[PDB]
């Protein structure tokens, strides 16, 4: 149901706006925890701005959905298993829908820039099917997300700052292993408005901070075992030239018989903190990444909550 009909995926809205429905082409999981991927090229070649997102998920099977922007989807197929990949180039996450933690809307006047000469030419949708019981009907699922695109330039441009670990090693049975990430910020000011954390089963807590003149200001702190949606920041926080962004993921090796390193399988781990921000249009860049730990010693002053499990 809700599947793609004779009217197609593009809904005209007015002279310069249209909604684009990005849905699975009627797929059927045959195993629980199946991750399906699919892509949609933007229908317009010129620059546009994504200013809203509306989920169209099947509450009875969809565990989570992510929408990315990129220039080279990993497969040319109708849909594929995301284990093959999302995009050959580096995908930019735009939206996350997590079952049981409703998404928050973008601030008005803020939009992601896409298309054109340097923006994403494709949207890639990942849909995680958990309970494949509802598929006893062997029916087809068309879950997805609708995006509102406009040609009208937005005064604030949303972007993503991804902090991630690449060298972490978690010895088996090890009670506590910290993965620390830190970089100095050297662009125009960005204001953080939402954040998402991601780790696999060994993750206990993930926190990120802006450090200025030695003082730590919390950006976000979350239990990665909770739904991995983008959560709004408690208080708006600017990150400016000179500041240091610092994040820590706390892992345990308990329950594993061998060491766990960074990787894409359930037996591997990941330490990600996605910081969603907006910047004035004339100063904006759409994405930044930190995969290092430039000021290792700085963590001796990280707030205690960074090591404290979040109470349910
Ligand atoms: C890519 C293109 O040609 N677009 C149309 C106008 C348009 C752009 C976007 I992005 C959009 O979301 C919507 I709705 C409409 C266009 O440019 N049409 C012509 C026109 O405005 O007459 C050319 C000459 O500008
Ligand atoms: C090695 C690793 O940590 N990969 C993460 C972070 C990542 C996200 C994006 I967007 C990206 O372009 C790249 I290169 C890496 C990772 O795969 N995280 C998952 C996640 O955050 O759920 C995927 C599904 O986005
Ligand atoms: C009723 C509604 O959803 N109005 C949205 C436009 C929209 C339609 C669809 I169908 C959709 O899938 C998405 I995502 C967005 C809305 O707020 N549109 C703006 C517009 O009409 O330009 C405001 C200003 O009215
Ligand atoms: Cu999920
Ligand atoms: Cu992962
Ligand atoms: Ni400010």
């Amino acid at each position: 149901n809700e599947c793609l009909g004779t009217i197609g995926p593009v809904t005209p809205l007015d002279a310069s706006d249209f909604a684009l429905d990005i849905r699975m082409p009627g797929v059927t999981p045959k195993e629980s925890d199946t991750y399906f991927c699919m892509s949609m090229r933007l229908p317009v070649d010129e620059e546009a701005f994504v200013i809203d997102f509306k989920p169209r998920a099947s509450m009875d099977t969809v565990h989570h959905m992510l929408l990315f922007g990129c220039n080279m989807p990993s497969s040319t197929g109708s849909y594929w298993f995301c284990d093959e990949g999302t995009c050959t180039d580096k995908a930019n996450i735009l939206y996350a829908w997590a079952r049981n933690a409703p998404p928050t809307r973008l601030p008005k006047g803020v939009g992601f820039r896409v298309g054109g000469e340097t923006g994403s030419k494709y949207f890639v949708l990942q849909v995680h099917y958990g309970d494949i019981s509802a598929f006893r009907d062997n029916h087809k699922d068309c879950s997805g997300v609708s995006v509102h695109l406009t040609r009208v330039p937005q005064p604030l441009i949303a972007g993503m700052y991804l902090m991630m670990s690449v060298d972490t090693v978690i010895p088996p049975g090890e009670k506590v292993v910290n993965a620390d990430i830190s970089c100095q910020y050297k662009m125009y000011p960005m204001h953080v408005f939402a954040y998402r954390v991601h780790t696999h089963h060994l993750g206990k807590v993930v926190s990120g901070y802006r450090v200025r003149n030695g003082q730590w200001t919390l950006i976000g702190r979350q239990n990665p075992q909770l739904p991995q949606a983008f959560y709004p920041v408690e208080h708006p926080v600017d990150v400016t030239f000179g500041d240091i962004l610092a994040a820590r993921c706390v892992f345990t090796g308990e329950g594993r018989t061998e060491a766990t390193h960074i990787g894409g399988t359930s037996s591997d781990e990941m330490c990600n903190l996605y910081i969603m921000y907006y910047m004035e249009a004339k100063y904006a860049l759409s994405f930044m990444t930190c995969t290092k730990n430039v000021a290792p010693d700085m963590f001796r002053t990280i707030p205690a909550e960074a090591n404290i499990p979040i109470p349910v």
